[PDB]
């Protein structure tokens, strides 16, 4: 019912194929993914935004895993 679709994302083209969890396609995350200038866009063709724990985590995790590394 409310986990049993698929996610809302293509990556270079591929419907991931993962079904949905329980994040949700917000700006930050748009905003996330500009930064990191990806091919993960989202399908208009959808009805639903949800995403999959697959790129919620992947999107996430790249603002927000360590504080040292060269400054
Ligand atoms: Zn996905």
């Amino acid at each position: 019912s409310n986990a049993g679709q698929l996610c809302c994302l293509r990556e270079d083209g591929e419907r991931c194929g993962r079904a949905a969890g329980n994040a949700s396609f917000s700006k930050r995350i748009q905003k996330s993914i500009s930064q990191k200038k990806v091919k993960i866009e989202l399908d208009k063709s959808a009805r639903h935004l949800y995403i999959c724990d697959y790129h919620k985590n992947l999107i996430q995790s790249v603002r927000n895993r360590r504080k040292r590394k060269g400054s």
